[PDB]
DNA sequence: TAACTGTACCGACC
DNA sequence: GGTCGGTACAGTTA
DNA sequence: TAACTGTACCGACC
DNA sequence: GGTCGGTACAGTTA
């Protein structure tokens, strides 16, 4: 019976709607239909709702990562599963959550997993024409994941389609 | 002019913490005026916003003209997008750019540049080139948001050859 | 009730001072509670005056039950008008009353004193019966306000002297 | 010009419509159409102007109260103006000033006048029959002074004469 | 017995 | 003239 | 030399 | 997230 998931996903599908600086527990309460108290019971600090919606986002994640992957060794192949959900299986909450986090050390590392076994690490790219051909593709995805919260203007499916396809083409 | 500087220290306030906690009280401290000083410049928060929309996206079309000498192709255009996305547009223009639609006049502030400087999606479906220069511009928006959802930021080495990479791209 | 000892700080800071100066601050510093403590119990400043409306206008209704031995007829309700008027009520009930029109929730808290007991204006004109019964209002109308419109506080015996004239002058 | 009997005389029709505490150096402004800088140049505090206030209108009615008496060394006769400018020649404004009056010595002092040279006088009326009977009439009319303002009621010009006749002929 | 709900407060802040 | 994030603890429902 | 108007700014309170 | 009561001038209009 307990509701400790519930509410996340409330929470999460509430700053998707409204924002995080409206997110309260009285606004959370009349969303979750539960009491104040009832919040506090599974969250006793916003620290702690916070928390939660990032761990519950970044699992997310790294779930869908993991289960699209053809094979998890071949960088290219689990850099393509990068490019496929930013382009698809992130949106409004993850941006909100991924901007907030920095403001804490414990929202950072929530995201660690999924920001340093999936994104390609920057090394010598000045001079490693590859590298900043992986690089280039995770900038584009980055592009796609953010372009209908920061252009006003959402694509379609069918012209995002058209354009995962065009990040694609162009992986090593 | 007074109002013109409250707004540049209420952008630099944001960038290093948020709109969320952007008060008249925090924003009279960083600015060194008082609380009531400020609502004089400042008569209502919506007030306070709509003049950091308003500079930002000034600023944004004021470097992108200052920074393309053929206004014609574009190309051209395009060419300023990505530099001005990679180099001079920081953490405050994307806090200030996702919070935009929470009110029309919020969004009416930045409908000149958006729509001006922003290739077209128009037909992408179909035109191979159409989606060669919208990638550029993925990209683009891309180096601009890097630093602020992963946690670690490029050094200027990195950004400038990430930026020229994309620079290559170009149609 | 917690309530009721709030409403009860209020009416006595208001005979001290005034409406406008009846704050949450203020109050508090009055009953000892934080302002938060006193806004859990009254939401809103219109509560916390419908509060004490109600109160005033419930309290004037109880003392003119237990003073009235035949709710009958119209003289004896008359008197029982006229002694609360002349001794169990004073500045608060003057100041809300005058207050009471800026919100149709207040008069309402004063329906069933204000036409119930209070005789009718009713056919007046042409009754002497009538305007013998209203005359006896305006002067415990007059006693009631004495001591708030007049620079010159009676004493209890001036004010029972009077009380008694306004009770034989009753038809 | 000075404009100033003119702001006094706007800040008491303000005040007579809407109320005290809403009266304020802007609002006044907007009624006079002058600035708030116009306005604090006559009146440099709001003390000030709630005096003015208090000192024009305790002269209006002191200038009314000797203007209909007849013969001022008859008791009865200034008994009789005082009434009859209670019932007719005072309004909200002056209601509201009489009450807020006792909240400082200088608004007090304002009403001296009309409160000393013209309200009859409370003295040993516990064994006096004649004075009790005066005071009565004070009384009577103070009641119809208040009575609009006090018992959501408005009395028509009609009832509002009726009753005036009925405490006149109560006098001696 | 864990999962609530309601009631009464309060300091920093908007 | 309030909201917001707590804190504290008693009383109810799965 | 008086009666304003406008512009900027602030502490206490709401 | 503000209003209310100023303070402090410099310039303007009769």
């Amino acid at each position: 019976t307990s509701k400790k998931e519930m509410i996340l996903r409330t929470a999460i599908d509430y700053i998707g709607e409204y924002s995080l600086e409206t997110l309260s527990y009285d606004s959370l309460a009349e969303a979750t239909g539960l009491s104040k108290s009832g919040l506090i019971y599974h969250f006793p600090s916003r620290h702690a709702l916070l928390l939660g919606m990032h761990e519950l986002l970044a699992d997310d994640w790294d779930k869908e990562l993991r289960d699209i992957t053809r094979d998890p060794e071949d960088p290219l192949e689990r850099l393509r599963a990068v490019v496929v959900t930013l382009a698809e299986n992130v949106s409004r909450p993850e941006l909100l959550l991924l901007i907030d986090a920095p403001s804490h050390p414990d929202f950072l590392n929530a995201w660690r997993t999924v920001n340093h076994q999936w994104i390609p690490d920057t090394d010598d790219l000045e001079n490693d024409a590859h590298k900043r051909a992986v690089y280039l593709v995770q900038l584009a995805a980055d592009g796609l994941f953010v372009h209908d919260y920061i252009h006003d203007d959402v694509l379609s499916k069918s012209k995002r389609q058209a354009m995962l396809e065009t990040i694609l083409e162009l992986i090593p």
